[PDB]
């Protein structure tokens, strides 16, 4: 069928009904009262499955859109249809079908070309062809524009996303996850934007669904996402926003904003431009970091990445082999000399990043004319703490020569733990960086953990409570209190600064990286 009794809140008709008037899906009782939340979170793969199975598929959500988003009007006839692609692997029936229902009930059929369901080699009895046919038989109860396609073997996100993209028909495709619910008028703002310029990749903002209670919650994250040298998307910090031009430190919720990085895999894009700009790096293995490789390459090769604060999508906040490291390595091909820093932050890994295929990627980058990563930093993300590698002047052991020991993260680069003094051994547990633009002293393996006068590590904040100065005589001076740290007594205490005190004079290797990153041999 095409449509079956439409209406507001159910734009594609009454979904999932049998030819007898009864829902083709039997909701489950209320979850048991004696429910061990940690064990039920497992059963569901990161969320309360008992509760999900008790909630309706036609679950109505709150309108997360700012008020000024509803005063916008869209002429649905002058908009181009789009193909929504939902990849999934072993996603439970209740959350997958609730995603489909949410889309169909919250998308005008006039602008929705199709809803592509990509089975990435699932093994659950209700998905498989050789199973009980629950999914397949339930789809017959949905509009015909809902299509299912399969992968013999699980290929990962990059592999599954491409399968649906290549299969789509609309000029524009929208990627969503398998555990989502939409706010009203979520697709209209994206289509209007990609219509005026096909080089635009537009991200809907992300709200959340609690893993344990399914309560709808505001994402809170802004629009602009930077990145951490651990190669992870990272929302602009307050001091990073302060570096924006005044006209953009607090823009209206209705206007689109550029973002250096993508929050996940949730976006829309004109199909033709998507392939012209490189699509995905199909040699990325399973899941991880494809979103950064897409953002860097997109900006560098004549594209634009934008958010849409008037396009909200709820997304369950849930509570791999050597693949995740391989992915990061390949991403560094787009980072040029900065790869030297990122390589050390992830621990100078030595894997098989599939070099022969990565070279073919580098010739493509050259043949396309993509800009450099230096341009990327100076033009797309100049608000970062490291815009040029000269902003990392020190990277090495922090040694106090008098006691013959150097600092040690104590196996804990993560924030919250006290730092020790240990005999130097040249390992990554004893190396530290310096970000001069913010006065931060961090272990190389975690640029989110910053040293404090307390002697401990803590989450970095671009403020006075984390600003250090490395003096000409080797003192580590906390700028706020004008005190210098000492190794006296194999203990880290703050004292009065005196270049004569040998316990407060330190050595810090200078970070003078090469102008070109040479990938490690395999």
């Amino acid at each position: 069928e095409v449509l079956e009794g439409a209406g507001p809140g159910r734009l594609h008709g009454r979904l999932g009904i049998k030819p007898d008037g009864q829902p083709g899906y039997t909701r489950a009782p209320s979850p048991p009262t004696d429910l061990s939340m940690p064990q039920a979170l497992a059963r569901g793969g990161g969320f309360n499955l008992y509760l999900s199975d008790h909630l309706e598929l036609d679950r109505t959500a709150p309108d997360a859109r700012h008020a000024s988003c509803r005063q916008l009007h869209y002429d649905l006839s002058t908009l181009p249809k789009a193909s929504v692609i939902i990849v999934f692997y072993n996603e439970p029936f209740s959350t997958l079908m609730r995603s489909v229902h949410s889309v169909l009930n919250g998308t005008p059929p006039q602008i929705l070309e199709e809803l592509i369901l990509v089975d990435d080699g699932s093994t659950l009895p209700y998905i498989r062809e050789d199973g009980n046919q629950q999914l397949v038989e339930y789809l017959k109860l949905l509009p015909a524009k809902v299509r299912l396609i399969r992968n013999e073997v699980r290929k990962g996100i990059v592999g599954a996303r491409m399968k649906g993209i290549r299969a789509s028909r609309a000029p524009i495709f929208a990627i969503l996850d398998s555990h989502i619910e939409v706010s009203p008028q979520w697709l209209e703002p994206l289509l209007l934007r990609i219509k005026e310029d096909s080089r635009r990749v537009v991200m809907p903002q992300i709200d959340g669904i609690d893993a344990e209670t399914f309560k709808h919650i505001a994402g809170g994250i802004g629009c602009k996402l930077g990145f951490l040298w651990k190669l992870m998307e990272h929302s602009y910090e307050g001091h990073q926003t302060a570096r924006l031009p005044p006209e953009e430190r607090q823009p209206s919720p209705t206007d689109f904003q550029t973002s250096p990085a993508m929050a996940g895999g949730l976006f829309a894009a004109n199909k033709a431009f998507f392939f012209d700009v490189g699509a995905y790096d199909e040699d990325f293995q399973f899941w991880g970091t494809e979103n950064l490789e897409l953002s860097f390459r997109l900006w560098q090769c004549g594209g634009v990445l934008e958010c849409a604060p008037c396009s909200r999508v709820y997304h369950i906040f849930r509570k791999p082999g050597d693949s995740i490291t391989i992915n990061k390595m390949r991403t560094m091909l787009w980072m040029d000399e900065y790869a030297d820093l990122a390589w050390r932050v992830i621990g100078k890994p030595r894997v098989n990043y599939r070099p022969e295929s990565l070279e073919k990627r580098r010739e493509w980058r050259k043949r396309k004319g993509c800009k450099s990563f230096r341009w990327f930093m100076e033009n797309v993300f100049p608000e970062g703490d490291v815009v040029t590698l000269d902003d990392v002047p020190y990277l090495g052991p922090l040694r106090n020569d008098k006691i013959g020991m150097c600092l040690d993260n104590m196996g804990w680069a993560s924030p919250g733990h006290a730092v020790g003094l240990e005999y130097c051994h040249g390992g990554d547990t004893q190396t530290f960086m310096f970000f001069r633009k913010v006065g931060h002293v961090m272990p190389v393996n975690d640029d989110e953990a910053c040293l404090q006068p307390s002697g401990r590590l803590d989450w970095c904040r671009g403020t006075a409570q984390f600003w250090w100065d490395f003096t000409s005589s080797g003192q580590l001076m906390f700028r706020e209190t004008k005190q210098c740290l000492s190794a006296f007594g194999r203990k880290l205490r703050m004292v009065e600064c005196d270049d004569t005190d040998p316990y407060q004079i330190w050595s810090w290797t200078a970070y003078n990286p090469p102008d070109t990153f040479t990938f490690p041999s395999v």
